[PDB]
């Protein structure tokens, strides 16, 4: 009747316990996806906001609708914010999503059809980047580069072999499952020679990068994409980012009129919220023990026996090797969910084991190292995982073990903060 | 540091005072944007949820990523109760927005290249229709149909006409700026006869087909697309329904992972609590509050001597044809935000004038009715609009007659009840 005395707890009771076991859930478990993360009340609250009721088709103060003043001032404080965190000179914040940031860059540069050379899905590459049922693949003429064969390392040999060989529109570097580092002038010396673009999706990376913990792609890539969560631990939403202008104007005009209509005003003002924190002196801080906790963890697991993919990393990720133990991704996956641990599978690049299947799994810090997980926490987790893959070495029924492991995780993680 | 600890009025002052003032904008002005409303504070609270922390691509327990099981029970309940509301075996709740809701369609059915037929800007048709500026007619074969030139009225046989002529994959029915109803049956019997798919996108006229206030497209087009925003008062997003079950298989794969990565599962959220408030007798009623609203805005100007276009109206729109009166859409539109009432300049199908200046206004009832609106208050209203535009053609300058009006704008919407 009068929708304003609607209150969540009256009348959807069952939304509301969901929500509730959701948070619940969240605070239970140790959370190693490594493309998850943990957001600020503040964030939420913004997140959260009414600004969602306004209509803000176009950009600040050329818009298609009257009303805006306010909005605006919420958009222009995310993209000056991003714009410092980045140290760039152009920046789109209405990204829906972090496909929706690539899109618009396709938008801008390609006719479809044209031919656009990625980090293969196998090698550790994303959907967006060429694979076959996205988009990217389905419109577009998509060739694959790929890590080394034995050192599972990106080869800048091959992907400049590959560059002359196909002469792609589009070069794509970024990767949703890679551990090392990127060379980012080097790609941009490889396109320049090839006439294409370059973009850098730094999605997973993009909190190194704006921490200085990752050499930035602003001086080589054409157009930057990120989701502004994951690493940088912002609502859920995209990002672009360039210091070329000009290719900054046909990257706005590609995200609207190109391909969104209103942008998440609600999600924009969150998005501000978010790099103000990213502002902060403690950002680089965490991304640092982001890093030190990965490597701890990494170690954990290889003095417990098991191999890490290139022996380390230099991010946030750990990518397990099981082919020696022969164990699946999948089952490892499973049992450590169990286990009250979340992880994923992983393929192993050239692995003639199906995805869906695999031989690896992959675990990221970001969303623990929130809550406070230090070396030594990470470490005690290392042993945690490393006793529930012992155990679907030495048993056909894991069950004993991971309620086993279950109790310690459920001891172990009442130890750090949340949420109030 | 612990960014549990992070609440908004301390962390973040500015973006804190932009969302006040954006709330104390929404309640001091008569909001006449015909694709605005505001949603209920159980919407904003889901919509503020930690669900987005959650990664989920993939489907209700079909997902890939483990740890799903809550927001599963919250996407689940989106399409249970959206499949109730519109009577229809199949739902999609995971578009970012009705733009990706669109796009998915296109990713699902069509080829770049393919030939698609939709209603023309200038008749009131949308970006996302095969408009040039946008991926529609970019990366498609677009070509338009137009109302009638005499009547202001979609014309079925100059549609038929149209479709025996170019032969189209795909024909698009639903529209952003047009006051009548729309015959879904005679479209489908003109795809039929050509072998098209057909699209329903009733984004803004979402609101009156769940109350059977419209003609349900579900018996009739292959795939129905619409925001949860609008008429529909959710959250901020987009949706996808059908009748028949083997296209809704390839919308699910062109959504994911053909379109977007991971679903915003606190918009989700949101969306099942919106619904449910879809499926309250009380919203019946409120769609023909809207409607009636909307005959009495139309009446009320017309008595005052301005003219309507097609002399009425059959939904929450009203267009007001200005070119007898000598004033442009952009002057009316702009005094009257001056005045406290917000609208949109609206381009007259087959004015010469540039769309950039238009000859026309678009007013639209919802959102005023969902603060409690009558009838009586929306002549009022009328009789507001119409005094500012007999000062645009009897003033050289308007200001003094904004005030006189803002001052009784704010009078009267006072009077309503509003978020607490």
């Amino acid at each position: 009747m009068n929708i304003f005395n609607n209150n969540l707890h009256e009348t959807d009771k069952e939304i509301n316990e969901i929500i509730k076991h959701e948070k619940l859930r969240q605070s239970s478990v140790i959370e190693l996806i490594a493309s998850e993360n943990f957001v600020s009340p503040a964030v939420l609250e913004a997140q959260g906001a009414l600004l969602t009721n306004k209509y803000a088709e176009g950009y600040p103060s050329k818009r298609f609708y009257n009303g805006c003043e306010e909005v605006d001032k919420a958009e222009n404080l995310a993209i000056e914010r991003v714009k410092k965190l980045f140290n760039c000179k152009y920046a789109n914040v209405q990204p829906h999503s972090g496909s929706q940031a690539n899109q618009a860059v396709y938008l801008a540069l390609l006719q479809p059809g044209d031919t656009v050379l990625g980090m293969s899905l196998d090698s550790g590459g994303h959907l967006t980047h060429g694979a076959a049922p996205n988009m990217s693949g389905k419109w577009f003429n998509a060739v694959s580069y790929s890590v080394n064969k034995e050192t599972y390392l990106i080869d800048y040999d091959e992907i400049e072999r590959l560059a002359d060989l196909h002469k792609p529109k589009l070069l794509i570097a970024g990767f949703s499952a890679y551990p090392r580092n990127i060379d980012f002038a080097k790609f941009r010396e490889i396109v320049d020679k090839v006439g294409a673009y370059f973009m850098a999706d730094i999605a997973h990376i993009a909190g190194l990068v704006a921490t200085g913990e990752h050499q930035s792609p602003i001086p080589y890539a054409h157009a930057v994409t990120s989701t502004t969560h994951k690493t940088l631990r912002g609502p859920r939403g995209g990002l672009i980012l360039s210091n070329d202008e000009e290719i900054g104007h046909k990257i706005n005009s590609a995200l609207f009129p190109g391909l969104q209509g209103g942008p998440l005003m609600h999600i924009i003002a969150a998005k501000a919220v978010a790099f103000l924190e990213n502002l902060q002196p403690e950002y680089k801080s965490y991304i640092q023990q982001v890093i030190s906790n990965a490597k701890a963890l990494a170690s954990s697991l290889q003095e417990r026996g098991y191999d890490i993919l290139t022996g380390g990393t230099d991010n946030h990720i750990v990518l397990v090797d099981l082919r020696k133990d022969g164990i699946t991704g999948k089952l490892a996956a499973n049992s450590l969910d169990r286990a009250g641990i979340t992880c994923n599978k992983n393929a192993i690049p050239f692995d003639e084991t199906s995805p869906f299947i695999t031989s690896g799994i992959r675990l990221g810090t970001p969303a623990c190292t929130t809550r406070g997980f230090k070396e030594k926490d990470f470490v005690l987790v290392g042993h945690m995982v490393a006793d529930i893959l012992d155990g679907l070495k030495n048993n056909e029924d894991n069950s004993a073990l991971e309620q086993q492991v279950l109790n310690e995780v459920t001891k172990l993680i009442e130890l750090f903060p949340f949420y109030g």
